[PDB]
């Protein structure tokens, strides 16, 4: 009673792949929007959201793995061979990264229905949760390129962001 | 003037590397520890290891990259494709890679004094002590498969281990 | 036995008078950013590293002289005599200058080496590690004037640098 | 209107330049005191003079010209090709140059009278009173050396004078 | 790999017993300095440096050992067969050994470098910094007996000496 | 009168040498013990034996020296030139050792009342107390290699055993 499903099981270690992966790319953005566009600020609030998807995001599909039979794979490959051309485009390739989340996690909701798979439409709530607001934090720095063309006056409204003590919002957080 | 050494840049995105594997592979073998061998603590003592190499290991080579000039080069490729067979022979792999470790490191300490790199030769001291450290702290869990063929015993004495207060020693600390 | 390097001792003189005649021009650079330029956070900045290179830069040759028998000289000579145009130019003197200073310690450490004076070695390590370290918070103010076109807007950021509360990098610092 | 004294603005260029230079040759004679003399309290008290020198005393003028319009001048040459054959005479030659200082600061303050340059006659009260300040303090040592043949006496009391803490005179201080 | 280097095993086991032998004869130093020149504080002071050397000086070899796999030997021969006439001589016979230890330790930098053993080189900078350091506290206390000819004021600046509240210099300390 | 016993000042001189080389062996079988036998709460136990040793143990003996005339001497030679194969010989090698020094105590004891040195027996009752006390502590580690063949459980007693906060016996302590 109670077997895995091997088809959650494949599309939740896709999907462990595609955290570490991502995770590895914004590493390497966060240096660039520093070290090449001048904007420290924008790095650390890369670098956050890359200590995210190499964190939680994939340590809760591991721990997910031990409770119910499923299998871990580890099988990684990225490289980043080209890179945006100015900080604006950076965050709007990180924002393009972030919405394709949100449509990955979509099918794996709808897989566990389709599984009748229920402790895994549980758990992936938190990520069907979490793909929305991940987007949303980038699009707020999304909006700040638009907002002013002054690198500095965005820098100083990326550091309150990144500063700011946590606050989660009630469904979204 | 002060033009960076190509050598040393490669050297050091070869290292950046090594530590993102690496840090991959412990995340693993972590999962493994406790899933497949009943060893939580044990995979507490190695995911601890590898956020070590996925975070300060790589954080400072990055950070050391934007002061100089070396450019950084994410380029990862590492699959998990067979596991050893216990808890003893998987500590004992860890051990490995943490002595190839020193070796690695030793190589560019070396070329950082053939290449007249002193800035070099000295960020790489760190890497130089944390060899020897991390070495020590597997070599601590390793002896313990030979003193005990209790795994709950084994594993009592790394929990104490795991969560002692962090006591860096003057030297290798 | 362990009679004083005079090869060491010289080029420790030179660096000694090398930092003495650069704080004397960084107090000058400091006052006309003020006063010429209309930055004084820029001058504040640029004084606090006037009173580096006159202070600790200094002060810890002399300490080493008198611990290892070599002899102090004094001979100091430095004009102001024209000035960068403007504060862009006049923060691309000051790091022009500090990246002449990472020049000159390489070609200490080197020569500790080829002396054997170890503890030379070890003394001049610490000037190793300072001349990333100042250079890079040089680099940052520069980075500012390309990143925006007002003066007010760099000053406020370079406020923010100098009254941040000193954190000191694990390996730069 | 308001147009600056050039008369003063040389005066006080050229005590700029007698504080810096003084400040080099006191930073000079305290670490000879210490190391050829044996009297590292007698160094501690020359190098507080050094500092205060190249401190508040050049500080306050550069402070001035920024607030008048007269322009700061940078120009330094002093070496110290020769030093008194003990610590007495060390001590006494400090004083000489101290006398000197207050015979220097005697002739602006007559000049901002005869100039009707009154915000200087205001700003060099505190140069008038610190001139008798630091002779008084430069006394104090030197009266030491009459009291006692013993160096350790005399370091005992000038060491209680350098720790003591700061206590300003209602006058002098 | 990492196989340790037999070479760099022999000096610092040679090392080990040269920390061992002079710590107990600095204790025997430390009693005749009370015993028989009527000096405690003098005795303090040596008996302070002996349990410095069969203290942490002797302690972090062996540990430095069992890290690495180079074997530790204890082959200690040592008499205090005459002593030096008086509390002047005494220190200078203290202060003669710690420049040999200087010597020492220097030899043994050189032949980590010559070996490529960077974990030597690394481990060896604190008994570089070390020589100096304990060097320069002997030296202090040898000015003071050609400071003055009075046993009871020496005792009186070695014993502010000793009970100082231990300040460690940023470089030596 | 109150002339000091020349046996008694003999007697102690060789208890002196023997707590020192005593002290140097303990040192040894530390190191072994963590090092060959991976035992680091045993290492831990002897170590503190040893550092007591060549601590009080010594110390007290120099002490009395300098207030009866006594004169001290200082002759050592020990050589560790073979080990126990195991660490339960290694304790009992231990045991052995304070074994004879209740001997060696009680020889001294019964010269003091041989001599009417009163002093002498009541310095020495230290000693007697210490002699017992001292190998109870090791009798307690011996027991644990007869009540357990697991390593691991041995050594987590001695962990308590070192880690307890001390508490002294109102007659032993
Ligand atoms: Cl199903
Ligand atoms: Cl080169
Ligand atoms: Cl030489
Ligand atoms: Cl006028
Ligand atoms: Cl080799
Ligand atoms: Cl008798
Ligand atoms: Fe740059
Ligand atoms: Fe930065
Ligand atoms: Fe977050
Ligand atoms: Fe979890
Ligand atoms: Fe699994
Ligand atoms: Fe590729
Ligand atoms: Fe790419
Ligand atoms: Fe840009
Ligand atoms: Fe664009
Ligand atoms: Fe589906
Ligand atoms: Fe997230
Ligand atoms: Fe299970
Ligand atoms: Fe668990
Ligand atoms: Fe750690
Ligand atoms: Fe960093
Ligand atoms: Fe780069
Ligand atoms: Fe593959
Ligand atoms: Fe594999
Ligand atoms: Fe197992
Ligand atoms: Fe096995
Ligand atoms: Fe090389
Ligand atoms: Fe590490
Ligand atoms: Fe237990
Ligand atoms: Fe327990
Ligand atoms: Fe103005
Ligand atoms: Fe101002
Ligand atoms: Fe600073
Ligand atoms: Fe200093
Ligand atoms: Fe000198
Ligand atoms: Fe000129
Ligand atoms: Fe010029
Ligand atoms: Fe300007
Ligand atoms: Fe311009
Ligand atoms: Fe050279
Ligand atoms: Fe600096
Ligand atoms: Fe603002
Ligand atoms: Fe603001
Ligand atoms: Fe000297
Ligand atoms: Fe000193
Ligand atoms: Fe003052
Ligand atoms: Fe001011
Ligand atoms: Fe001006
Ligand atoms: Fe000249
Ligand atoms: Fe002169
Ligand atoms: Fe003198
Ligand atoms: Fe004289
Ligand atoms: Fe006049
Ligand atoms: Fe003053
Ligand atoms: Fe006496
Ligand atoms: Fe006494
Ligand atoms: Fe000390
Ligand atoms: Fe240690
Ligand atoms: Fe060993
Ligand atoms: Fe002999
Ligand atoms: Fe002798
Ligand atoms: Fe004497
Ligand atoms: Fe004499
Ligand atoms: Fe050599
Ligand atoms: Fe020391
Ligand atoms: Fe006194
Ligand atoms: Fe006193
Ligand atoms: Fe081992
Ligand atoms: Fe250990
Ligand atoms: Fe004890
Ligand atoms: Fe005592
Ligand atoms: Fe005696
Ligand atoms: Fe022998
Ligand atoms: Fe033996
Ligand atoms: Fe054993
Ligand atoms: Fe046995
Ligand atoms: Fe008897
Ligand atoms: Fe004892
Ligand atoms: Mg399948
Ligand atoms: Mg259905
Ligand atoms: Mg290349
Ligand atoms: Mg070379
Ligand atoms: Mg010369
Ligand atoms: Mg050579
Ligand atoms: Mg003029
Ligand atoms: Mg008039
Ligand atoms: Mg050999
Ligand atoms: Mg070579
Ligand atoms: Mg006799
Ligand atoms: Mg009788």
């Amino acid at each position: 009673i109670m077997q895995k499903s091997n088809k959650i099981n494949d599309a939740l270690n896709q999907h462990y792949k595609l955290n570490v992966e991502l995770g590895l790319v914004y590493a390497h953005y966060a240096h660039v929007a520093d070290d090449e566009f001048d904007m420290p600020y924008l790095g650390k609030f890369i670098q956050h959201l890359s200590e995210d998807k190499l964190g939680v995001h994939k340590e809760y599909i591991s721990d997910y793995f031990k409770r119910n039979g499923m299998k871990l794979k580890t099988d990684v490959s990225v490289a980043v061979k080209s890179i945006p051309s100015d900080a604006k485009a950076l965050i709007q390739e990180v924002y393009a990264r972030e919405n394709e989340v949100r449509d990955h996690v979509k099918a794996i909701a709808k897989l566990a229905l389709a599984e009748d798979d229920y402790e895994s439409f549980y758990f992936i709530q938190w990520y069907v949760r979490d793909g929305l607001k991940d987007l949303t934090e980038v699009d707020d720095v999304v909006k700040l390129f638009n907002s002013s063309n002054d690198k500095l006056i965005i820098e100083e409204t990326i550091k309150e962001m990144v500063e700011k003590e946590e606050s989660e919002h009630e469904i979204w957080g």
